[PDB]
C-alpha cells in the first residue's frame, strides 16, 4: 500500500525524460523529516500517460515491489499523489541521474575498475532479488542511476541503484517488446506471459554490455525485424571494446533459460577478476 502524498506538497518542475507510456520531472516535496525538521526534498515525479491508463495496474503493481522491499541498490517509493485526474508515482531523485548517459558522457575518464565496481553493485541488487523469488523484467543501463561519483582523491567508488521496472513486459504490445531486444530475451519474445526468474540474467548480460560499451546501444542499427532474425539465428553479442566482461555477457546471455548463472555465481566470477 502506498503513503498518500498531496498535490499541495508536490511541486512540477522540469522534464526529465521518457518511459514506455511515463514522462518523469524533476519535482520538489515539502516534508516533515526528522526531529520534526521542516524539509523541500528534491523528488522524482513519474506519470503514467493519459492515453495509456490501461497500464495503471502494471505501472502500480511495478512500484510496489520496490517498496515491500528494501536495500541499499534499490531506488525508494515515497508514495502517490492524486496530483489532478492524474496517476503519479512519488520516488527517490538521483543526482547524476542514469548510468547510459552518464558512460557516453564520460567514457574517457571511465576505467575498467569503475565498470567492474558498478557491475558488482548491480549483481549484488539482482541476487537480493533472486533471493526474494523477485523478477524485475527491465534491467538496463537506462535503469541504472548514480547515486555517487567515483572519488579520484580518496579513491571512493561510485555508487548505484536500481530502478522500479516500470510496466511488466507481460503486457506491453509485441512491437515495443522488439524494440526493446536485446535486453528482453528470447523466450519471453517468443512468449511474454511465461517470464521465468532467468529472464533478468540474460538482460543483465545486455546491460552489463552497454556497461563496458560505453553508453553504446547494442544492436541499434537493426530495426525490429532485423532484430528478430538475430534471435533465430541464435546470434550473441559482439565482445565489447573492453573486452573484460564478453565471456561472462555471453554466459549469462545464454539461450537456454535453466542454464543461466545464479547471481551468487555471477558474482564470484565478477570477483575472480582480479
Ligand atoms: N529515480 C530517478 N532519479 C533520476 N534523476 C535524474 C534524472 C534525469 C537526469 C539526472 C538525474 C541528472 C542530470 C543530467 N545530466 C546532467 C549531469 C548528469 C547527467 C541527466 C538528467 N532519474 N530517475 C529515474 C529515471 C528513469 C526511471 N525512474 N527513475 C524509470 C524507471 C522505470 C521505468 C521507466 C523509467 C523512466 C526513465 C528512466
Amino acid at each position: 500500500v502506498f503513503h498518500k502524498i498531496r498535490n499541495e506538497d508536490l511541486i512540477f518542475n522540469e522534464s526529465l525524460g521518457q518511459g514506455t507510456f511515463t514522462k518523469i520531472f524533476k519535482g520538489v516535496r515539502r516534508e516533515v523529516g526528522d526531529y520534526g525538521q521542516l524539509h523541500e526534498t528534491e523528488v522524482l515525479l513519474k506519470v503514467l500517460d493519459k492515453a495509456h491508463r490501461n497500464y495503471s495496474e502494471s505501472f502500480f503493481e511495478a512500484a510496489s515491489m520496490m517498496s515491500k522491499l528494501s536495500h541499499k541498490h534499490l531506488v525508494l517509493n515515497y508514495g502517490v499523489c492524486f496530483c489532478g485526474d492524474e496517476n503519479i508515482l512519488v520516488q527517490e531523485f538521483v543526482k547524476f541521474g542514469s548510468l547510459d548517459t552518464y558512460l557516453k558522457k564520460n567514457k574517457n575518464c571511465i576505467n575498467i575498475l569503475w565498470k567492474l565496481e558498478v557491475a558488482k553493485q548491480l549483481a549484488a541488487a539482482m541476487h537480493f532479488l533472486e533471493e526474494n523469488t523477485l523478477i524485475h523484467g527491465n534491467v538496463c543501463a537506462k535503469n541504472i542511476l548514480l547515486i555517487r561519483e567515483e572519488d579520484r582523491k580518496t579513491g571512493n567508488p561510485p555508487f548505484i541503484k536500481l530502478s522500479d521496472p516500470g510496466i511488466s513486459i507481460t503486457v506491453l504490445p509485441k512491437d515495443i517488446l522488439q524494440e526493446r531486444i536485446p535486453w528482453v530475451p528470447p523466450e519471453c519474445i517468443e512468449n511474454p506471459k511465461n517470464l521465468n526468474l532467468a529472464t533478468d540474467k540474460w538482460s543483465f548480460g545486455t546491460t552489463l554490455w552497454e556497461i563496458c560499451s560505453g553508453g553504446d546501444k547494442p544492436l541499434s542499427a537493426l530495426d525490429s525485424q532485423r532484430k528478430l532474425q538475430f534471435y533465430e539465428d541464435r546470434h550473441q553479442l559482439p565482445a565489447p571494446k573492453a573486452a573484460e566482461l564478453a565471456n561472462l555477457i555471453n554466459n549469462c546471455m545464454d539461450y537456454e533459460p535453466d542454464h543461466r548463472p545464479s547471481f551468487r555465481a555471477i558474482i564470484r566470477d565478477l570477483n575472480s577478476l582480479f
